[PDB]
């Protein structure tokens, strides 16, 4: 018997990287050929990342601890073109590492909420020696810290519990928002992805907003939208993991100003929680399945998924 389940959320909330998970955990992961497929796909992320930061010193008028570190900068340009083809020298290794160590490069880092940066940029550029090795394969994990915005309607199967699963991932920014009702058929349950540690960023399609007001908008929106009173509603509240850290350091009150917590994980994280629940105006006829997520953490995401495969298999597949 079939269930279909809809990634829903806004830009970069974690959709594909929970696809990703499904042929990790159910269809016993990627294969070598598979995985050499996102060589490149790293090693663009990976250099994109450093020239967004290298970007961000221009308009922020932070200026290199070293000086020696122009020259690299200058070499960056004209050694890049081949990382984005796949191919990654060890001359090129040495300037992004050069680079990333720099002291006014790292100032520049740890204001990134001011400019839109990977989330997977630090992840990549602390492992330069490693996926610059020759003939580098991505592990697992480097296929997962992979970043590509979805433009189109993603379909993948898999089996589990001896259920089919048919499963739908649709891109979350503002020009594919529009793309959404082409998937809104026969939807066993949405998974509606919010990333935790966005809440003190703002749209890579408009700088006015907050991604946390977006994602909130959006969740209203679908939570209750009356065409799916009797679709299961699973909030996944992602990258719990990023939001740990960065809770420590910069104020929830960025984005909820009556925000009264201290800054730490437990009541912050709950603080959100609660937010989006409260979104819900059908409280006592309409239950949302509220689970804490690291898309990336294939154990975590094994589990979750475990629990939510329960949840559906007693509300929506008994046999009449
Ligand atoms: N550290 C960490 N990284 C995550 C987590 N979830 C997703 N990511 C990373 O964030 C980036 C965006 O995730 P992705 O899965 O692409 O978002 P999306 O929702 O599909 O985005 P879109 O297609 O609507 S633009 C990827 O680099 C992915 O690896 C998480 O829980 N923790
Ligand atoms: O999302 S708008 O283009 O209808
Ligand atoms: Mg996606």
């Amino acid at each position: 018997r079939e269930v279909k389940l809809l990634l829903l959320g806004a830009g970069e909330s974690g959709k594909s990287t929970i696809v990703k998970q499904m042929k990790i955990i159910h269809e016993a992961g990627y294969s070598e050929e598979e995985c050499k497929q996102y060589k490149a796909v790293v090693y663009s992320n990976t250099i994109q990342s450093i020239i967004a930061i290298i970007r961000a010193m221009g308009r922020l008028k932070i200026d290199f601890g070293d000086a020696a570190r122009a020259d690299d900068a200058r070499q960056l340009f004209v050694l890049a073109g081949a990382a984005e083809e796949g191919f990654m020298t060890a001359e090129l290794a040495g300037v992004i590492k050069r680079l990333w160590k720099d002291s006014g490069v790292q100032a520049c880092f740890n204001r990134s909420r001011e400019y839109q940066l990977n989330d997977s940029a630090a992840y990549y550029l602390n492992d330069l020696d490693r996926i610059a090795q020759p003939n580098y394969i991505p592990t697992q994990q480097d296929v997962l810290r992979t970043r590509v915005k979805t433009t189109g309607i993603v379909e993948t199967h898999f089996t589990f519990k001896d259920l089919h699963f048919k499963m739908f991932d649709v891109g979350g920014q503002r020009s594919e928002r529009k793309k959404w009702i082409h998937c809104f058929e026969g939807v066993t349950a949405i998974i509606f992805c919010v990333a935790l540690s966005d809440y003190d960023l703002v749209l890579a399609e408009d700088e006015e907003m907050n991604r946390m007001h977006e994602s909130m908008k959006l969740f209203d929106s679908i939570c209750n939208n009356k065409w799916f009173t009797d679709t299961s509603i699973i909030l996944f509240l992602n990258k719990k993991d990023l939001f740990e850290e960065k809770i420590k350091k910069s104020p929830l009150t960025i984005c909820y100003p009556e925000y009264a917590g201290s800054n730490t994980y437990e009541e912050a994280a709950a603080y959100i929680q609660c937010q989006f629940e409260d979104l819900n105006k059908r409280k006592d006829t309409k239950e949302i399945y509220t689970h804490f997520t690291c898309a990336t953490d294939t154990k975590n995401v094994q589990f979750v998924f475990d629990a939510v495969t329960d949840v559906i298999i007693l509300n929506n597949l008994k046999d009449c």
